């Protein structure tokens, strides 16, 4: 139908706009602390502590499949790379440290983005 076709023009253009900010908020990050999913060969207790893992990556992944419908579902996944991190590192830490940094730094970038998917429909 061509409404079908007119809702999967709006998802293309959400993922348009996604993949911006999400490269936006990926140079917050350039350590690549947050590039890559933790590797349960390197930690294999990771599972048993997060419940959820996250990284750019698998954001990626599910962007270009246009597996977002919405910016709730992105910001989600986002704040979840930081605060799986938040848990499993102590605050002495790198890790740690880095997730605050793009946390702060990723919350200006996403107050506009809100602003534009509102904006535009």
């Amino acid at each position: 139908s061509m409404e079908q076709v007119a809702m999967e023009l709006r998802l293309t253009e959400l993922t348009r706009l996604l993949r911006s900010v999400l490269d936006q908020l990926q140079d917050k990050d350039p350590a690549r602390i947050f590039a890559q999913p933790v590797s349960l060969k390197e930690v294999p207790d990771y599972l048993d502590h997060i419940k959820h893992p996250m990284d750019f990556a698998t954001m990626r992944k599910r962007l270009e499949a246009q597996g977002y419908k919405n910016l709730h579902e992105f910001e989600e996944d986002f704040d979840l790379i930081i605060d799986n991190c938040m848990k499993y590192n102590a605050r002495d830490t790198v890790f740690y440290r880095a997730a605050v940094r793009l946390r702060d730094q990723g919350g200006v970038v996403l107050r506009q983005a809100r602003r534009e998917v509102d904006s535009i429909g």
